């Protein structure tokens, strides 16, 4: 179907001021533009609140919509986020802008990867665009 | 520039008979077709021999050409492969067809990821295509 | 005394749609019915927000009321939740609907168990009812 | 059906002289009284001999009768006990009188929990009674 | 410059009812009094909400103001908090009222210490005052 | 009372030629000046000899005088130093000039912290001055 | 010489009702038949009692007779069994019916293998027969 | 069917000059002789080249022929070898001439055992013969 | 008082045929002779049965008699033995004939030492005699 | 022969003001008295200096005299002390006054025990006397 | 005798374009020149193929010639290489050009060092020359 | 320049009575002779006192003279020694006479290697001579 949810977690609202010079609004505009090219509709949301993130994931579970998720630090710490993402019946693509394996050791474990469909790391902001293209070819 | 090397390691010659139903020749034809669309030239090679893989990586180092590398099992075991890939001055994108984080614990460490530019896992054969598209936008 | 607090953490609002087919409202009605049978009053609350959970625990600490707590994923990750529960002077019973020891290894550690009075796991929704009955016999 | 086996392992014969002031005979009389209230028949047995415990578990496997098991120290050490309990087709409820998570680190692993239906810890002698009530509601 | 942010995390609102008999309002009044003595202005804030804490840290990053941070339990669990604190360009002093090394083993790791300027533990409420004095000598 | 012992361990005699540009004699003069301001007497001693350090600690134990201790490398290696410091009945403040948590992993464990009153790290030479001020307020 | 002891440990009396459909008596009859073919005499014994197993091993030590040993769960837990088997001067062949390496991680360590002559796992009941044939060729 | 592949890995060409006095050609002649006795045909191959080993395993996968494999050092290091052996649909028997559990700790883990049918260790060269006999009884 | 229990666990009945050339009866006669010299009565018992050992320990707990215990392999494996020994109100001296620290790594942990009064290892059979002499001076 | 060296390491000079109320001089007088009873000569020495301890051990190595050694904290930290003690050709008995296994985890490893003849822990000051008696019976 | 084998493993053919500016041919010429000075003959070989390396080691084993070996990445990964080197009866000197202990943690373990005569690391290309000089003095 | 410091740590004064038959004075005479051949001056010092070793290292730091250091046991235990050696601006060569990797596991970690220029192990006393020759070629 058309709709794809792009969910960013804590601190991703500060993009542009490791993660590069593009701002979160620029990111939204890039995503929406690529999604229209692809025949999808992208709904892009960001929150520093875990409960707010869980609500958005819950809604994608009930609507059976795919999710492209950059959980930020919660990647490495939240079992609650993992359990909500485990209910999604449509694909889940875990995105990271930086290469989490070229940093601290503790960033090289994700609670999320074992239940995601796939993972894209280190490809910068284009990683989101590439995740979108995967989803457009997989319907 | 135009040229991109796609290097597959041991056992990837057997694709199609976890990794899906597409054969290695089909993979080559998909890659070459997408690369022409993108304005690149893809040189796709596969070997079960580590020394053969090292030679191909060496040549990409000397020519300063990017590499999209699916090292297979060597991902988790070869320091020699890592050291040769560390000499590449152009981007290196680590690809895995399956989600290595939804399998055995020992597949969740890569010698390669810390020196790659980025990593794509679990997106099937499309992961190669997406890696190509990253490289076409990054020249 | 009469009052018992039943606190559910993140994702437990979604019960019924591992954790079984009963909904969170059904759970509330089962608990309140069993508590009246037992001569207690049950106050049942659920939140995906850690701060909201901490507030409820704080209030039970100040009122010296017992707590039956199913913290969900926070069980395995929150030191903050643990520290607030450590102030309770009345009993704390840790409940889990599923058997956390028949799942992933990371679910077999609880920040909570060392400061709880006791723990009930794998007995489904009845675990809450049984926790209530323990508290009715222990006043 | 009516019958429930309550099996205590080594040292539980010494109850009453961490584990509280009730004796093993008092425990038997409490259990039998609660089981009659519930419409069940409780057969309560205790042994310091692992082979004797294995025989009792074997017999519950062949008769398809549920077991409430407090294995004492064997909880943390016996793979043999685990393997016999794994054959039970009726529910197995692991009971501990003390909170094993508020003690030594080595008491926080059980060979038994991964194959039990559920686990009750730290609720004192009432834990047995509560296990019985779970079984009476689950037939 | 004059301004110093003092940020307390979850449960620190309950001070006074390990952490001693002074209340959070008393703490605020002590800090403000010492800061005026020193020629600074202290802005003291407390929240049980991680997102609220992240917002305050974000604002100190944008204003280039120093932070004295007692994150409570989040010290040991939050990568998100760490990443926001890593953006601060002015000093960050990690404070703990209790000696975290004389307690549970899990309190002896901090996500925060590697990116802080310095750390003060076990000196009670005076630790905040001493952190202030460090900052007044370092401008 | 008036007297405070400031004990520096191996290599701290070389300060000034990570640890900054102030010399050990300058440090002594700074400490003595701040201690007089505070109404105390500071006795500052440095040795590369563990036995010499143990003797000084022994004497503070017998006199019931507080100690501010920067043990240098011995922090991470000496159980003997720990055991002598455990006899002190007056406060012990562990000081480190550098942030030991922003360095090698092996510097992030101290034999000393669990028996100290408190710990100050990364605040440079001022850490000693701040430790003094804690002791002047705590008599 | 002619005699070979075949010793089965706890739970192996229940064979036939992972370990397959053959019963312990059938196993005995298969072994005795193969041993006669080979010119040996097989003495096959089974016990759920560790002390009973130790006695049988002791007797093989004093008689200098080889042992084919399937210790069941005791494989992974008993140092006492290991020490008695270490006295055997004739060969000891450790047998397991299932593949212990395709199961839980804890089954992949044996106290016995380092002192055995050799080990056969995963070959079902034939493993015993093959162990016998090894011993008939090694006299 | 008749055919069984016996594959030896690196260094096994040097047998006879821990592993005993029989040469690799003697081993081949022993195997072929026992296989004819059993009504099978044994094809025995040895290589120090991992790629050569992978090719032989690939061919057994395509022909659906059983494999008796002594991978030598590759046992403990190769994920590539493991993945090729995982495709075999006929039985795989892992053989080791020495007892790998009476040696260095690092020899007590095999990448191969979890996907083999069964494993024979420490029975010398007879282990191959016994593996053959297992396969002759299992068709 | 006069009576001292000397309890030997599994395999110690075989002394004399690492542990030296003295037999268990010789050991008994040496102990009884030294105990009479010392004004005590020694009751020396040995069993390969854990339940039998637990019974003897239970009886020493009820009589408030000291125990000198060489548990053999059970030292390193039994939590049940530990828990029964923890009830003894008179001294418990753990004896080992061999030096358990000059052997396998797994012999360097004892479940028993943390609850014993003291431990004697590597002094051969004299260790028992020395334990007796400690008890004669400690009444 | 007659002579026995009793060597105490750091902090043991402070005995009497865990380790009990006897002073180091009292200890010396007790030892010398027991040694004369036994027909030996005891030379008792104590130092907080590792080099001084090494010299004394060196001299016992050259004279081939036994050593009873309580190294204090150095037990757990010094490889240098271990290597010098490894040269002794006469017996070495490691003594500890307290039970090192009922304390911190880090006290339960000794660099010394693997090269000692034997070890006595937790028997208080009598442990020295008992070590002497072992040596008098072993010449 | 005169002959010394110098064996370089994978990637060492690329020297000169961490490892410095000298090329592999320059290295060969330096070695041969120093070996003639010393009265030896140096045979210097390099391969990226493990099987090729094993063959060269095999030949040195059969000829009883010493080996100076820089295995590159295989140092840290190959058990096969280790086992072939373990057959050498003449000295084996492990050489590394860089300091492997000032790099990643995984480079600080060698499969080779425990069976080598000696190891030289971090001395650059001169390390080979120094290894030669050791061998010339040791015949 | 001409001068090279050769520093030996604890127990190396006892050479000659694992480490071979040459005495420390013989070692000094060998070193001085080789150093004169090379055009250097060797100053060779040995101490069992860590403080004495630190003083010598300090002096080499201030004079900018190279150091060849065999720290003995302190290699594996001293952070203080490491920190003083880290100040040296001229090369530091870590020498060990024995192969520390063919011994106990605990000898295979050095605090020193990560800050040394290079390391020579297992080449006996010649290792010192070879270290000298490295330094003569590196000025
Ligand atoms: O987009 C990223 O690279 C990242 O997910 C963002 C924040 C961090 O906490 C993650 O480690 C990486
Ligand atoms: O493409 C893959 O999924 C993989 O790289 C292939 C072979 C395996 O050894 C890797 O673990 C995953
Ligand atoms: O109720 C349960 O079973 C659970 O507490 C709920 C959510 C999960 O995160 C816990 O692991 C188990
Ligand atoms: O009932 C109990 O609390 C326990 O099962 C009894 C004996 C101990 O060994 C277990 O750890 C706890
Ligand atoms: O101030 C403190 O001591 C602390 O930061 C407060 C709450 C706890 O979670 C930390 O461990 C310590
Ligand atoms: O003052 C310091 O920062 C330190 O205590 C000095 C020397 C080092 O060994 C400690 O790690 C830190
Ligand atoms: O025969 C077997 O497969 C086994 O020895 C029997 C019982 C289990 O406890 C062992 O893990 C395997
Ligand atoms: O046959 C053997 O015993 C072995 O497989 C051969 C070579 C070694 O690397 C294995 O550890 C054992
Ligand atoms: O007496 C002994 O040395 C020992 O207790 C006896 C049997 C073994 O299992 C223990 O490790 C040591
Ligand atoms: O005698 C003792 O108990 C001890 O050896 C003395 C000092 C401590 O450092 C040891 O841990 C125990
Ligand atoms: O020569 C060296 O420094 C090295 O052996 C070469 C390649 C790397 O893989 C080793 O870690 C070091
Ligand atoms: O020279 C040596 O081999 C050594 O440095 C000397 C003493 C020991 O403590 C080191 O482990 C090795
Ligand atoms: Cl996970
Ligand atoms: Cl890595
Ligand atoms: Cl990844
Ligand atoms: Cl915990
Ligand atoms: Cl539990
Ligand atoms: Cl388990
Ligand atoms: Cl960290
Ligand atoms: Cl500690
Ligand atoms: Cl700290
Ligand atoms: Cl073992
Ligand atoms: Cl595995
Ligand atoms: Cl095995
Ligand atoms: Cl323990
Ligand atoms: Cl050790
Ligand atoms: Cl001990
Ligand atoms: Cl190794
Ligand atoms: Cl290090
Ligand atoms: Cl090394």
């Amino acid at each position: 179907e058309l709709i794809v949810n792009v969910i960013n977690g804590p601190n991703l609202g500060r993009l542009g001021r490791v993660y590069g010079g593009t701002t979160h609004d620029e990111l939204v505009a890039l995503i929406e533009r690529e999604a229209a090219e692809l025949g999808l509709k992208a709904v892009v949301r960001q929150s520093d609140s875990e409960a707010q993130l869980l609500d958005w994931i819950h809604q994608a579970a009930d609507a059976a919509e795919p999710v492209i998720l950059n959980a930020g630090g919660l990647t490495h710490t939240s079992v609650a986020l993992r359990d909500a993402c485990a209910e999604l019946s449509a694909p889940l693509i875990e995105v990271h802008i930086s290469n989490v394996h070229a940093r601290e050791e503790f960033r090289r474990h994700s609670y999320l990867s074992p239940i995601a469909t796939g993972v894209i790391v280190g490809l910068g902001i284009q990683g989101y665009l590439l995740a979108l293209r995967y989803l457009a070819e997989h319907v």
